[PDB]
């Protein structure tokens, strides 16, 4: 296939990436008229600045600039579809061309990479751009309404679909999304050509590249490179990578984090230079040619090009400086065995990583207060309790909004909404946890980062769990299975364990899903309700907990810490010793995070040990005389 020919080039030599197309057009500067060509001279709203009008009205503009672009030893040309989509060309009237917008440019592009290929043998790609588009499906558009978003993710993915409909069928050979404002909005794109891939069309290489706004490292969303390239590597990108709004030396620190962080190869296009007072990049081709030179030499990238500002004399001599430069060889084992979480900046749990805690509090049935506020509609205030979680040591938030009283999808979208407006609170990821599984998609669509699915099990059976698990995959997502099947929730040991690798072994083999974003959950159940059966309970989640890290390569083991502790409500202290002790067992066992109230959890020498003997007789059943032990110990402290 075509994937497989550009890998083998990639290995080889380095790639040169077409260029400034932006500024070529400028150069032609064409007037209002040209725009309008022979077809839209009735029109009546006017194309200045439509550069991709020019697909139909000037095709000959188009074609000429390709062929130079090309014979100026580029290797890779862009097609002329930046603002091609059904929203970007809304601001022009032309919202029903996207597709023959797309089918013409893939055509004219298609048309000189031919020629250029006859003429010199050496065979030439094009790759389809896929814009950013001016809407912001994670930045609100305006500051005093955080939780409003002009567009949803399921707009962009139609849009995104129909550009790529007519990009597939003038037969691209690289589908590129660029210019990332907003990786949410690449997101969808991945989304659109996921379904595209499976419904009708072949899969081609998909090259993915962020837009770093400045020295601070962030895209315009506020994520950092490692969370934008965790976040969109579930699409399993050919290439990653930077482009414009920085130079070719201010962009070196990004790319170099970005690549060690990436197993797939690295693609690097900056700006020429900076603007001048004149509004212009200045930057003569020798600085850029020796700068990627620099950057080729080192072994940091393996596709070079031209943002704004790279005219075809840039590229001529680029494609001479890294003609001879050695491709760089990827980390192939990169975090390998860790698991990747990102919200605004990356989070990873490693086999030498402490237990993770996970925030109770954002929880619309557990918690008191959260429900309150909810309820109320004072989302305003309902982030408080997010914020105060994350203050106190919490690294994952866990998000429920599941009641009878509520709008499901609704308010988790709002909410979703609010959180990725506060920088510290989104910078940690989330776990979405509902029942529906039309709320945890409502969650997906509105998280920036890589997030964790909960609740998903067995109970409706083989083939709806492979339906939720197939639909979280595409979604790119971390999941949490439930010890729930189709005979019941599992209590005993030997049930649970039978339960986790029953769903285990689907996911891996029958569905292909990724080792190390499998969080097991052997349903961690109350004790001390004075009922014999609720004895065991913590014993069968230590011991399941042990068979299934012992058996089970790469999948997590999670749990709902403060469910052990309900027979207690009131009595805070016994509930956090419980907390402490059960931990201390859970956390030598394997346990590598829980649901966890993550401000209350004491260290297992603190408790006392009078408190902390009844705490353990309790949990490992060394006593039947314990549930009431505890309580009349607790009496005493009136
Ligand atoms: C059901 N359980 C659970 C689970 O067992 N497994 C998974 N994967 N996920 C989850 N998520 C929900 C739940 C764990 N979350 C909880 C569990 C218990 C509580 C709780 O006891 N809250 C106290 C109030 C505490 C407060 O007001 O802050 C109460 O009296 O209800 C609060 C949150």
């Amino acid at each position: 296939t075509l994937r497989d020919e550009i890998n083998a080039i990639l290995q080889k030599r380095i790639m040169v990436l077409d260029g400034g197309m932006g500024t070529m057009i400028q150069r032609e500067k064409l007037n209002e008229e040209h725009f309008r060509g022979q077809e839209f001279k009735d029109h009546a709203r006017p194309l200045k600045g439509n550069n991709d009008i020019l697909s139909i009205t000037q095709p000959d503009v188009i074609y000429q600039i390709h062929k130079e672009y090309l014979l100026a030893g580029a290797d890779i040309i862009e097609t002329n579809t930046f603002s091609s989509t059904s929203i970007a060309q809304a601001d022009y009237g032309l919202e029903h061309l996207a597709y023959r917008m797309n089918m013409c440019s893939a055509g004219v592009a298609r048309k000189a990479a031919e020629e250029v290929t006859l003429q010199t043998g050496i065979k030439r790609f094009v790759a389809g751009a896929l814009g950013p588009t001016n809407k912001t499906l994670s930045v609100s558009p305006s500051v005093e309404r955080p939780d409003y978003r002009n567009i949803t993710f399921d707009e962009l993915v139609e849009a995104y679909q129909e550009q790529a409909k007519g990009l597939l069928d003038g037969g691209v050979d690289i589908l590129l999304i660029e210019t990332i404002f907003d990786t949410a909005n690449a997101k969808a794109a991945l989304f659109a050509l996921q379904n595209l891939f499976e419904e009708k069309y072949a899969p081609r290489p998909i090259f993915i590249s962020g837009t770093i706004v400045d020295k601070s490292g962030r895209t315009l969303s506020g994520q950092t490179g490692e969370g934008f390239v965790i976040s969109v590597s579930h699409g399993e990108p050919l290439c990653i990578g930077l482009n414009c709004a920085l130079g070719a030396a201010e962009m070196r620190p990004f790319i170099e984090i970005i690549g060690k962080c990436t197993t797939a190869y690295v693609l690097c296009y900056p700006n020429a230079g900076l603007p001048n007072t004149f509004g212009d990049y200045d930057e003569t081709p020798s600085m850029m040619a020796k700068h990627l030179k620099d950057f080729a030499m080192d072994g940091l990238v393996n596709i070079v090009g031209g943002c704004c500002g790279s005219t075809p004399d840039h590229i001529r001599e680029i494609a001479e400086a890294v003609k001879n430069c050695k491709p760089r060889v990827p980390p192939a084992t990169a975090f390998e065995g860790h698991m990747l979480l990102s919200g605004l900046e990356p989070f990873r749990i490693g086999p030498y990583t402490n237990f993770v805690n996970i925030g109770e509090r954002c929880n619309v049935a557990g918690s008191r207060k959260f429900a309150k506020l909810i309820m109320a509609g004072n989302y305003e205030e309902a982030l408080c309790v997010a914020k105060v979680q994350v203050e106190m040591g919490a690294q994952v938030l866990d998000v429920n909004m599941d009641d009878g009283m509520l709008d499901g999808p609704s308010a988790m979208t709002r909410f979703c909404n609010l959180i990725a407006s506060e920088p510290d609170i989104a910078k940690v990821p989330l776990c979405i946890d509902s029942s529906n599984f039309a709320v945890i998609e409502a969650g997906l669509k509105c998280c920036q980062g890589k997030c964790i699915v909960n609740s998903i099990s067995l109970k409706e059976g083989e083939d709806d769990f492979l339906e939720k698990a197939r639909k979280i995959k595409k979604y790119g997502a971390a999941m949490v299975v439930m010890a729930f099947d189709e005979e019941g929730q599992a209590t005993e040991t030997d049930t649970k364990i039978r339960v986790c690798t029953r769903a285990y072994h689907l996911l891996v083999k029958k569905l292909g899903f990724n080792p190390n974003d499998i969080i097991f959950d052997p349903n961690i159940l109350t004790i001390g309700t004075g009922m014999e059966e609720h004895n065991l309970y913590a014993i069968n989640f230590i011991h399941a907990t042990k068979v299934i890290k012992e058996t089970l390569p790469g999948a997590r083991i999670s749990g709902g810490l403060s469910n052990l502790s309900f027979s207690f409500r009131g009595m805070e202290a016994i509930r956090e010793a419980m907390h402490g002790v059960f931990l201390y067992h859970a956390i030598k066992s394997g346990m590598d995070m829980g649901i966890v109230n993550a401000g209350n959890l004491p260290v297992y020498d603190d408790i006392h040990k009078e408190l902390l003997q009844l705490c353990e007789d309790l949990i490992w059943n060394k006593d039947p005389e314990a549930t009431e032990k505890l309580l009349r110990y607790a009496q005493t402290q009136g």
